[PDB]
DNA sequence: GCTGGGATACATTGTGCGCACAATGGGCTAGCTACAACGAATCCCAGC
């Protein structure tokens, strides 16, 4: 079950080419720009309990079919939760059972979703904090304020972070 | 801090390791086309 970060990588690795959802009967590959190392994996952590990927999704209609309907060719997994927007499977790999989670992210709400499947629980809940005592709501799907959402001019989790006041840290030292 | 996914009340079993959830069983009761029907609200796990 339990996996160290090289072993993550080399599942990640082969995933990103293996990774589709039956559309209708229509198999879509997910391209491996859409899918982004998340968790304690994009964090250099020496072990890890899962691998989380992060799967960008263009249109929203299509957000019902991914999770869903997901597919890897030619690997073994069991399903034990799966919903539109999070999804967590039992892959087998090499006869033990890996624990490998899936969650979906609009284009446009690219940096807030990475960013909050990015950084540690801990760091996160440090951030909300901050915000919410100016009125605000930060989510994986944008800032919000007086429940509405508010714009921001960027683009990248690191554009995110700067527009947002908070000093940028690379993942690694998030906590 | 904030959200997602899966059952939704009350007593009795099989596990692989005194345990814990999915799966039975029965008095109690609302209402009666001897029908049968939503979908938020709620809670308990899960993710970062
Ligand atoms: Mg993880
Ligand atoms: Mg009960
Ligand atoms: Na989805
Ligand atoms: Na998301
Ligand atoms: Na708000
Ligand atoms: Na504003
Ligand atoms: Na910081
Ligand atoms: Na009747
Ligand atoms: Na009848």
């Amino acid at each position: 079950s339990m996996l160290t970060l090289i072993q993550g990588k080399k599942i990640v690795n082969h995933l990103r080419s293996r990774l589709a959802f039956e559309y209708n009967g229509q198999l879509i590959k997910i391209l491996s720009k859409n899918i982004v190392a998340v968790g304690s994996l994009r964090r250099e952590e020496k072990m890890l309990n899962d691998v989380d990927l992060l799967i960008i999704v263009p249109e929203k209609k299509l957000l019902k079919h991914v999770l869903p309907n997901i597919r890897i060719k030619g690997l073994s997994f069991s399903v034990k939760v799966c919903g539109e927007r999070k999804c967590v499977l039992f892959i087998e790999w090499e006869k033990k059972t890996y624990q490998l989670d899936l969650f979906t992210a609009l284009a446009e709400e690219k940096p807030y979703a990475i960013f909050h499947f990015t950084g540690p629980v801990s760091y996160l809940i440090r951030i909300r904090a901050a915000l919410k005592k100016k009125n605000y709501k930060l989510n994986q799907y944008g800032l919000f304020k007086n429940q509405t959402l508010v714009p921001l001019k960027i683009t990248t989790e690191k554009e995110l972070i700067k527009e947002l006041g908070f000093t940028y840290r690379i993942p690694k030292k998030r906590l």
